[PDB]
């Protein structure tokens, strides 16, 4: 079978977007990487250095195909949203077709349809702010980035699709319930996503048969976690210490998932937000 | 290697219980049933005459394959719950070992212990009442078969599966917004079954290490819809013409998602409520 | 002009029927307490005795004003439901009138028309035990006595009621969320009243223009919190320290909520589960 | 007492704005009008002619007493932010002191520390659009005037708020369920809003002891409803037909419950989406 898969939102091999990639990889799905310019060219390298060799093994018999791995900004939704600044920018310079409608584009033409998207992607320049001290552009640019980038990609990305094709994107919890730390409208951004995708789940269903689900995952150390305020240290604890089930979270464990929620055997799924933490969404107060 | 599963509540083979056994069988998992006993003997009869052959077909090169069948109410917890009346009645004096605690035991001696477990039943006397209307026993029944029979099926199926075992059972979207006909209290009961899947996945996470989750499904013509009065050819006229996806949805729609529940696939998703119903979950107002 | 309520639940001055009765009595509602018989004689002699004077002052320049108690036991729908020995018990054998239908009858005969409904009552034989330990018998009793009843107070009372009046109940959030301690069905129970608020809410919106809705109310140091085994001293604590609004929850808190919802104010609110807990539910991490 | 609301949205007598001011008028709540400034001199002059002179009356006794009325733009946070189109355009040029930092000033200046807030108000450039075919730039204006405008409207409010003050906004169940024809991310923008109002909450209560909610209003046919694709006219007969409660939905039925939560009645409730529109949002399936 032809199974391809776009999984936008790789940047190493610690978060989320590479165990899906692996899960996807055990069921024979090739695989095509979107990397955030600013990171592109030290992932190239990593990758060429043989950084990531151990990470790749499936297992006895297989390695991670990668297919390819191509620069990708979900800030741009075309050729012509790109600033004066970026494009000036010395690791955007010597990079091309990097919008998210390029991006489209140069798979469909290298490639041809796929069968399988992946949204794994967040940005949030004011995250390290509480909300009630989160500017306009710092709000905005949450939403711009984690949510609506989202939607651009169906929009873009439905051209080259085959029907019966399926979606997924990543949220989590503080969406619905306050975490104290997820600043910056990330929270905000996360909660659109949610609402997004039922309401996308309804035009691509009606109108070309595609199914779009999300995943709220439980904490993992992953680069960008890094980046809230030893937040993800705490997080991860009170995880492994208050969840039904008291086990670590592994990025394959949402990969599994997120395989699963990408291939046939969901075909009555759609518009869902799937919770795969461990249970700890279902506790109100700790034991 | 030894994934054995007891679906409780089969009766013929235009349920849902069918349409997961179907599907585990796909994925060479073991299946025994657990069949209540007023349709007992002619379930077995139309069996051995082969009535079923067409039905247990997978793809033509593939058929069902059945490890046992067994006689099971889940009325009752232990030998000791069993009224005279029943227990010489008609039906039941034929039988032994039907009471929970005693498939359990019954099913251990034979087989050793199991890891994936069923509870695919329901039961409301009042069923055909709106629920103003029904009375204490009426609701009591249908808490009694449709909801306490899944707790007490965990109290003794604990003691005969392995650590990392599976529990799913199946529940209706009238528990969380309003369907005129469902009535009897089954409303009632769904969204007892709701709840008691996120406490029973507290206790079984944290003692056993299993893992329990319910589907809510989509409607499907099944002999007991079809006793509700009609009200499942609107349920199911109307899901065809509203859902996100309008494809005719099947039993085995949900049995592959059973199975993904079931297996070691969804080790990080317990106390879950997952709809399997096209997405008409997820729509407010029709067009 | 004649504004006069039914108060299912109150059994001393420490719970939220109390708060509730003291809220509706400032706005010149008349009272009627439905008084459990087990505890009504204690009560009714505290009361002459002046126990509860002090309590029953509003503003030292208001206090409440009492229509009437009567002795009230909601496991029986009417006068045909009473088993023989409860008829015949020390503290049942000198009352009379005591069933839903009865009380009904007897207000309605003795006051005519009310427009106020407050189902203010649970219990539970084996709410200390965890739901995997509940019995068969435990769950139902905990099921009839605290959801079943909010259903056959409706029944009844509809026929008493004048059309645009409103009812309530209390709920607890252990229905959607898992508390460790509260056992017995007890969650099972809460997560079917809640449901069944919706359900009625069509029912008696539709036929009698009457509204329907539920409190979930914070934590209390009331008689029936103390019984759960301390339990109530964990929980107010932790609401106290994690809640937005860290401040002592008052049962009259809870009372004017009740007053609100009882009220015309409230003409377009029905189904609901509204929280009256300080804001706790919002919260998923603690700090 | 000296209770004093802003009111930020009101461009006429039609919509829920106005409904809200009625109901406070009544409990002799001091109102003062944030005006758009594009309908500014529009409404003056209406007001000034007597055109909402009838709509002012709230009974026998009494006639609504607007206390100011202010021009108020939430795409602005202070007089930096205005682009020089909006300061050259027609209609902004002879006003001032119209971003919501500077109305905060304007407002305490005026007449010191307030103690209720209302926001009323949403934009979306692209709300005839389907999400799918929503720009960034129309996608992130539904956000920026919709959602980002409550928390800039909290953040300088508070600083002219008295402790225990209480703040509400409005919002519509297409963030939770599909409603298609509800376009331009305005979906999005509302999701947004009601997880922003929990984290709201949090911060507003721990630090100020001020609560925050958020009122979800069933349909009516206000100016700015006119501008969705009749289908304001759709969901009016829709709601008048489905709903729980068959009776006309009216602003002052939003009104009411605005006024007590922004009443010390509400004072344990915090962080809550309340629902007041008939009992729609809880049916599933139209009888
Ligand atoms: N890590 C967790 O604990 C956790 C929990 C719940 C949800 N999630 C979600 O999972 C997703 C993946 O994050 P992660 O945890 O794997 O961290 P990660 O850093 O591994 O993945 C985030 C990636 O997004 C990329 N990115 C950032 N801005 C971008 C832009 N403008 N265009 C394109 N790419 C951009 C970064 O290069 C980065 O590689 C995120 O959406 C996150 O919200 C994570
Ligand atoms: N059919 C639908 O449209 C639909 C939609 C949502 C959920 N469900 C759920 O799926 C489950 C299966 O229902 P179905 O639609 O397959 O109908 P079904 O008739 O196929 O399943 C019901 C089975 O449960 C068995 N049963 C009843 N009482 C029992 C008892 N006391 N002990 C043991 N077994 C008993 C019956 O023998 C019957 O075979 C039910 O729990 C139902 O609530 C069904
Ligand atoms: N106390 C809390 O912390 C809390 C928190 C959330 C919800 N609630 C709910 O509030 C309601 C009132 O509980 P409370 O906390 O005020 O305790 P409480 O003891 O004040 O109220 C319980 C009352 O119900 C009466 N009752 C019990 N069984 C009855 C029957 N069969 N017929 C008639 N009356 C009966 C008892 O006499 C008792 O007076 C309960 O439904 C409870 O679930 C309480
Ligand atoms: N009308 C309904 O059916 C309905 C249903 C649910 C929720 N709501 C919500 O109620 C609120 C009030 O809307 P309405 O129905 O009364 O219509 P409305 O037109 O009466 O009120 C909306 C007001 O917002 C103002 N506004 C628009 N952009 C603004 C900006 N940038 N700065 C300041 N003000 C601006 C407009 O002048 C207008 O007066 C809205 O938030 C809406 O989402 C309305
Ligand atoms: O522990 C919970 C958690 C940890 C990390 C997350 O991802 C991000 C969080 C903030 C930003 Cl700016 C970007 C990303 Cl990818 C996340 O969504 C939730
Ligand atoms: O269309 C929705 C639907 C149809 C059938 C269902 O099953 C039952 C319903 C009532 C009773 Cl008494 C027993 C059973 Cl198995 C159900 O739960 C939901
Ligand atoms: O702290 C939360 C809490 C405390 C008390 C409650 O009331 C009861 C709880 C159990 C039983 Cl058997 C009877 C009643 Cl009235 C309750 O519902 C929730
Ligand atoms: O019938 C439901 C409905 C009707 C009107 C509404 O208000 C708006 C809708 C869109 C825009 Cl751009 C602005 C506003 Cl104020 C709304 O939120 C929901």
């Amino acid at each position: 079978n032809e199974d391809i898969c776009f999984i936008a939102g790789i940047g190493d091999t610690n978060g989320y977007g590479w165990g899906i990639a692996k899960e996807l990889s055990k069921r024979n799905v090739k695989i095509i990487f979107g990397i955030w310019p600013p990171v592109y060219n030290i992932f190239m390298k990593n990758y060429k250095n043989g950084k990531f060799d151990n990470d790749m093994i499936i297992d006895k018999d297989k390695k991670m195909n990668i297919l390819d791995m191509l620069p990708f900004d979900a800030s741009f939704d075309t050729a012509n949203d790109i600033d004066e600044e970026t494009k000036n920018n010395k690791r955007y310079n010597m990079l091309q077709n990097y919008t998210i409608e390029d991006v489209a584009n140069l798979i469909h033409q290298k490639y041809g349809k796929i069968n399988m998207l992946v949204h794994s992607l967040a940005n949030a320049k004011e995250v390290q702010k509480d909300l009630l001290n989160t500017s306009r552009k710092g709000y905005l640019d949450a939403l711009s980035k984690s949510s609506y980038s989202l939607i651009s990609l169906c929009k873009y990305f439905v051209n080259i699709m085959k029907p019966q094709s399926s979606i997924i994107s990543l949220t989590y919890h503080a969406s619905q319930k306050v975490v104290p730390g997820y600043g910056g409208g990330m929270s905000s951004a996360k909660a659109a996503l949610e609402s997004d995708t039922r309401v996308l789940a309804y035009h691509l269903g009606r109108n070309y048969n595609i199914r779009i689900n999300t995943i709220s995952a439980g904490p993992l150390k992953s680069r960008a976690a890094t980046a809230i305020n030893t937040f993800i240290d705490y997080a991860i604890e009170y995880s492994e210490k208050y969840a039904p089930l008291r086990q670590k979270l592994l990025s394959t464990d949402i990969g599994s998932v997120a395989s699963f929620l990408l291939s046939r055997e969901s075909r009555a799924i759609t518009g869902q937000t799937i919770y795969v933490d461990n249970g700890l969404n279902i506790m109100f107060l700790p034991d």
